[PDB]
């Protein structure tokens, strides 16, 4: 019984309340939960940043062993980063009735001008589950990186396409030049799986 | 290759307006920024979740090829996860006048009952920079897994946090399978899968 965790039957959600509602929401969860030493906690409250969930596309060209990155400003990066312009994966929020794949394919075209061939799921992760419910689901998508260039984006969206070798992109993760979770996770996954992925797609 | 195009001088933060202030806060950033084809944008606003920044420690026993994980409830995971109790890295929020390593070492003791030997940086990442400023900085720490006092379940912190000790291969398999699916642990364990061979050699010489 390694890694067996407590379950949803060990927590009682008492109420969910909305503290702020705008573009996103801030909710308050009130709950009680089982303690590892036995028995139950008192009522606990936690603030939860509720912004829905997102799809992420790692655009990989298996013939060229290249990745397509998109550069855009993320103002929230400002206070802790050298620059708020980040090198990132194609990504977008998911709405009702849409799939991860729908969003990934649409954003690849809107954000990078890319048609996508085959896709494969990589990983789905919680961005920061002590304070936000956000989950992101990553796919790898087959692209022609020789086509990828220019300035894209809609609505105050200004995006520059960069094409780099896989090895260079991964080194940029190691060095801290790429340092947003979605790109780090996707490019680490690629560094662990590129051999078989290139074989599969050629 | 060339890299990013613009710097902090290319953005003007006009204001940061409080939308919510409680334990954490939500700010409306109002700003204008330079455009790739020249000139500046008009005014843009973004809602940004402000919760400070964190230190994360991957506790790795290089002699045994084992990892120490901690389990605790993360209620925000509930709506999209099998359980809100997650298997995670040791982690804590950073306060003014503390380094990442100060926090990582303190939390290793408070959360897992562990002293740490050598450390190395893994990487420092932005959790979700379209909507939150949060940065988390990960170190790998040399531990003797047998000495995790948190294994006994006895401290009061152990009512809230439970210690698991697993093989590296099992921890990584759990990433592949989706059992471990919080960003900090995914990032740390993928890094470990890419670096364990050299790291074990370094730390067992
Ligand atoms: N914080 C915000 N406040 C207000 N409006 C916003 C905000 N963020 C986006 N919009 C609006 O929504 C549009 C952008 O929508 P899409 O492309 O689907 O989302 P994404 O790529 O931003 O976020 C996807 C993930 O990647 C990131 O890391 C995030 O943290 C997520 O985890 C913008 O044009 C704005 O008009
Ligand atoms: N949502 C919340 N609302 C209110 N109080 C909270 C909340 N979360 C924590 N506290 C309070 O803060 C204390 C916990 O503080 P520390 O141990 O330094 O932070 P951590 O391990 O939680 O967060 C570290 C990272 O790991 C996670 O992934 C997070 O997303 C972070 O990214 C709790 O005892 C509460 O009193
Ligand atoms: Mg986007
Ligand atoms: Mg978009
Ligand atoms: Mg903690
Ligand atoms: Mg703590």
């Amino acid at each position: 019984q390694q890694g067996i965790t407590f379950s949803k039957n060990d927590v009682e959600i008492i109420a969910r309340e909305t503290l702020y509602r705008g573009f996103f929401s801030l909710d308050l969860y009130r709950f009680r939960h089982r303690l590892f030493n036995g028995g139950m906690s008192g009522e606990i409250t936690r603030e939860i940043f509720e912004r829905g969930h997102a799809a992420v596309l790692l655009p990989f060209d298996p013939v060229r062993d290249e990745v397509v990155l998109v550069e855009q400003i993320r103002i929230a990066a400002y206070d802790t980063s050298e620059s708020p312009w980040l090198l990132e994966m194609v990504a977008g929020m998911i709405e009702a009735g849409e799939t991860v794949e729908d969003v990934a394919r649409r954003e690849a075209l809107e954000e990078a001008g890319l048609e996508v061939g085959r896709t494969k799921p990589i990983l789905s992760y919680l961005a920061s589950p002590g304070g936000t419910s956000e989950r992101l689901s990553i796919l790898v998508g087959e692209v022609d990186a020789s086509t990828a260039k220019g300035i894209h984006g809609l609505e105050n969206e200004d995006i520059r396409v960069h094409v780099v070798s896989r090895e260079q992109a991964y080194q940029w993760v190691e060095e801290g030049k790429i340092d947003n979770a979605a790109s780090v996770i996707a490019l680490q996954w690629l560094q662990l799986h590129y051999h078989n992925l290139r074989n599969e797609w050629t």
